[PDB]
């Protein structure tokens, strides 16, 4: 199953991924193996220091370098997207053996976790590790038996706006135990202490059963209803400047000191009923895809241009692991069901960051195409030449998987994303993207705070 976790091995049959543009080519699969060993070893996993801009920026080039092989990218653009947004990165830390080696000891292990300097003593850790037990145990110890050290890394692949479970995703998707123990590494480093406390005291509410368990759409519905949820935060998070230089920052989160500090009971009273049937996953994982693109593509104002929420996209990006978590015999359906319920759960927290927007399916179904005969081969192709750091083609090659996880469910009504509004979302993804979609590390393409009426002002009209 799992390629060496001492190389990275594609193969156009044997490692497509859940969903791909037609006739990958041995050139692309060849460039794109090149591109990811020099990112692994060359480029650490922030590409920030926490206190530049006030929490880190993520290297997403693993992520994007696959996603348009994926795509179908020729060997010359998976080259030039991965050396442009390779000039911002960071230099990769130093790896110590005999840390690697200490790391054996739980003690040790525990004193290196939520320190950036660690990560690729954590990569090598982990590749050991799936070595010494294999890649299904290492889900076991370090995610789902119920380990204090399992139950402290479930919260931190969570972390970071859930870049760890979109790592671990990717991973089994594309069967790289290398990629795998990357993910396992990049949660290990992260420090985000609020995410321990919400699943953490969200699961133990859970327990107690207090009130019915609802579908994730009926959740996020049922969110915008509670004036604590809709009113805990504010659009300032995304315009917050730094007092003397006046460059952006996010000192202040919106889940640490908004959504959790303004209704953090009412909140998790919500994601208590976020409860997933252990006997029902094929439908239950279909659902919390629904439920991100519902949330997600749904977050739109007239009259404006249909535009994607950076914050927002996170929760589609995530959804796809939860397809290769149904489909690993190594889980329990027990196992599955808790998995999906914390990913449900920093759904909510995110949408309420963003100031829960009410989904306007209507306004996204209206969406003119900028260019005739759009299918997903052709967004498929567009999204392969969108120079950002790949948001733009994995929200599109995620929204284009849940089309497919929906289908056999499209007649239920917690499937909010009807069949033919998933090419609709994916064309106006596309459409919503420009000739320079960042600078550095900014993003233009995307809005921040899509619940709050202000952040549409620079969004131009539909025309
Ligand atoms: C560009 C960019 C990358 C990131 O990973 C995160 C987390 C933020 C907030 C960004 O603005
Ligand atoms: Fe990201």
């Amino acid at each position: 199953e799992l390629a060496s976790t001492s190389e990275f091995r594609f193969d156009p049959e044997r490692t497509p991924g859940l969903r791909h543009a037609k006739n990958l080519t041995d050139e692309s699969t060849r460039e794109l193996e090149r591109v990811l060993e020099e990112n692994h070893s060359n480029h650490h996993i922030f590409t920030t220091t926490e206190d530049h801009k006030g929490v880190y920026f993520h290297n997403h080039i693993a992520h994007h370098d696959i996603t348009i092989w994926a795509l179908g990218a020729n060997p010359s653009t998976i080259r030039s997207q991965h050396d442009r947004n390779s000039l911002y990165q960071r230099q990769a830390m130093v790896i110590q053996d005999s840390v690697v080696k200490d790391m054996a000891d739980p003690a040790v292990y525990k004193r290196c976790l939520g320190r950036e300097e660690n990560f690729l003593n954590y990569c090598r850790f982990f590749e050991d590790e799936i070595n010494r037990i294999g890649y299904q145990a290492v889900l076991q110890k370090y995610l789902v038996d119920g380990s204090e050290i399992a139950d402290d890394m479930l919260c931190r692949i969570y972390m970071g706006y859930v870049h760890g479970i979109i790592h671990i995703g990717m991973a089994l998707e594309f069967k790289q135990a290398r990629l795998l123990a990357e993910g396992f590494a990049q949660a290990a480093v992260h420090h985000d202490w609020w995410y321990t406390e919400y699943l953490t005291q969200s699961e133990e509410l859970a327990r107690k059963q207090e009130e019915p368990a609802l579908p994730l759409s009926d959740l996020i519905d049922l969110a915008r209803q509670d004036d604590a949820i809709r009113n805990c935060s504010t659009l300032y998070y995304h315009l917050q400047k730094r007092k003397v230089t006046g460059e952006m920052c996010l000192d202040l989160e919106p889940a640490r000191d908004g959504v959790l500090k303004n209704a953090g009971p009412e909140l998790r009273r919500v994601a208590a009923r976020y409860r997933v049937d252990p006997n029902d996953l094929e439908r239950a994982t279909a659902e919390l895809q629904n439920a991100a693109v519902y949330l997600t593509a749904g977050a739109q104002r007239p009259p404006h241009i249909c535009a994607f929420d950076f914050f927002l996209l996170h929760s589609v990006t995530s959804s796809i692991g939860h397809t290769m978590f149904l489909a690993e015999p190594s889980l329990s359906n027990a196992q599955k069901a808790r998995l999906l319920e914390y990913t449900g759960r920093v759904f909510l927290l995110s949408y309420a960051g963003q100031g829960s927007p009410e989904p306007r399916l209507d306004w996204l179904a209206s969406h003119p195409s900028r260019l005739p005969n759009q299918g997903w081969d052709e967004v498929f192709d567009r999204a392969c030449y969108h120079e950002d750091d790949g948001h733009m083609c994995k929200l599109i090659r995620c929204m284009a998987h849940a089309e497919e996880t929906s289908r056999p469910y499209d007649h239920l009504p917690e499937f909010r994303v009807k069949q033919g509004l998933f090419l609709t979302a994916g064309i106006a993804a596309i459409d919503s993207g420009t000739d320079k979609p960042m600078d550095g590390t900014k993003h233009f393409d995307f809005i921040r705070g899509s619940g709050f009426k202000e952040a549409w002002e620079r969004f131009p009209l539909r025309t």
